[PDB]
């Protein structure tokens, strides 16, 4: 009852353009079965959204990538909230959801706000830019690591750590492989950087550290929650802000609308955030045998969500293809859904409402001006390279 296909959605001809396999993979059924990984898969939005919203049959807890620990170790110890289940994912989520509060984020806004007006002036200038490198990428590292409260040496290893972590989410393919090993350093950088002394006070790592005094987390504890904060947030980030600009460039009259009423920025980057899907694909691993979508899935087994297909499921969404900044983007997946929802949505969705209003307010056209490249990751969507020309207002 169940289709076998043969796509394979970690190969680079994939990630070169998925969205053909996306409605094959739609279009198949509610469930597939990818013989190439022995996964079960789901790619409409319904189900995706189903196998979300049910914890207790789709745990987390075995991992959230291909490997499932209860077989295999996992390459790191495991994150006390993204792989945890309730009742144990409970404390740590709080803390974190506190640390990162809609309170929290007035006493940062100014301050992020501010570097991107500057970062967009100073792009201005330079008139032809890299808008991955010299934007997506630059304006997140200038305000992030300083948010969180670290040190400025070892920076340099902020990116590697975070590619690395999510190739390790994959299959043990090529990626996978050349990421985890000689990856020590990195991990070596991260794992002191997660202690009390090295954290400013004030910043979010502190303030983690902070939350042991009340019973939510333990001294032991807050290092690894340190450390989530660490894994998650740059590189969905950059990639998001990185497809906003993309899709400006690519449909102009968004931009003129964007221009005309610039509080539309944050649902501009929503959209974008849906049209993207940064994150693309994550796993589940059943807890019993279960039903779904008439098909029937044994225990123990792995299942993958095309986050990035559920939100361009036309079952779901009008002209799911087109980028539309005053769309109702209420209901994508592209920060998951249910009790793991991404527990620092407020934050990406600060730096990239202050980017796309500093672009809004003092650019009047981006024009791709070179040779687009693709960032290659089993987990993550996103540009290597997308060289534009800025034209100011
Ligand atoms: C556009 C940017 C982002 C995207 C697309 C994204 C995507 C996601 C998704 C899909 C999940 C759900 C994981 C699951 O259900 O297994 C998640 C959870 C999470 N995200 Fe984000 N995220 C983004 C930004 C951030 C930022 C800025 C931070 C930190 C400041 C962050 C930290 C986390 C953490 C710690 C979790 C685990 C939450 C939990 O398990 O309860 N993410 N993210
Ligand atoms: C959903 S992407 C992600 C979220 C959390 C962590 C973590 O807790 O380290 C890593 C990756
Ligand atoms: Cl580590």
């Amino acid at each position: 009852t169940i289709p076998h296909l043969a796509i394979d959605p970690f190969s680079l001809d994939f990630f070169d353009d998925p969205y053909p396999d996306q409605q094959t993979l739609r279009d198949a059924g509610p469930v597939v079965y990818l013989d190439k990984w022995n996964v079960y898969g789901v790619a409409r939005y319904a189900e995706v959204h189903a196998v979300l919203n049910d914890p207790t049959t789709f745990c987390s807890s075995r991992g959230v990538g291909l490997s499932d620990f209860k077989k295999e170790k996992p390459w790191r110890p495991p994150s006390l909230i993204l792989e945890a289940d309730p009742p144990a994912h409970t404390r740590p989520r709080a803390v974190l959801s506190k640390v990162l509060s809609p309170a929290t984020m007035k006493t940062i806004r100014d301050g992020f706000a501010a570097a991107a007006d500057a970062k967009v002036d100073e792009l201005l200038q330079r008139g032809c830019i890299d808008a991955i490198a010299d934007l997506a990428e630059a304006y997140p590292l200038s305000v992030f690591p300083d948010a969180m409260g670290l040190k400025q040496e070892g920076r340099e290893h902020l990116l590697p750590y975070a590619g690395l972590v999510f190739n390790a989410f994959g299959p043990p393919n090529e990626l996978r492989q050349t990421a985890i090993e000689r990856s020590a350093p990195h991990q070596a950088y991260v794992n002191e950087q997660c202690q009390r002394p090295n954290l400013a006070p004030g910043g979010f790592g502190a303030c983690i550290h902070a939350f042991t005094d009340t019973g939510e987390i333990t001294p032991d504890e807050a290092p690894l929650l340190v450390r989530s904060l660490l894994s998650a947030g740059l590189d969905e980030t950059v990639n998001g802000i990185g497809a906003a600009v993309y899709c400006l460039a690519r449909f102009p009259g968004e931009l003129q609308r964007l221009r005309s009423d610039p509080t539309l920025a944050r649902n501009a980057f929503e959209e974008a955030v849906r049209f993207e899907s940064p994150v693309q694909t994550f796993f589940r691993t059943t807890t019993r045998e279960v039903e779904l979508g008439g098909a029937v899935i044994g225990e123990g087994e792995k299942v993958l969500m095309f986050l990035g297909s559920a939100n361009r499921d036309p079952r779901r969404w009008s002209d799911p293809d087109l980028y539309d900044i005053t769309r109702k983007t209420s209901g994508h997946v592209g920060f998951g859904s249910g009790v793991h929802m991404c527990v620092g949505q407020l934050v990406a969705r600060l730096e990239g409402e202050v980017m796309l209003s500093a672009l809004a307010r003092k650019v009047a056209a981006i024009d791709i001006d070179g040779p687009v490249k693709r960032r290659f990751n089993n987990t993550l969507r996103g540009l290597e390279s997308l060289p534009v020309k800025l034209t100011p207002a």
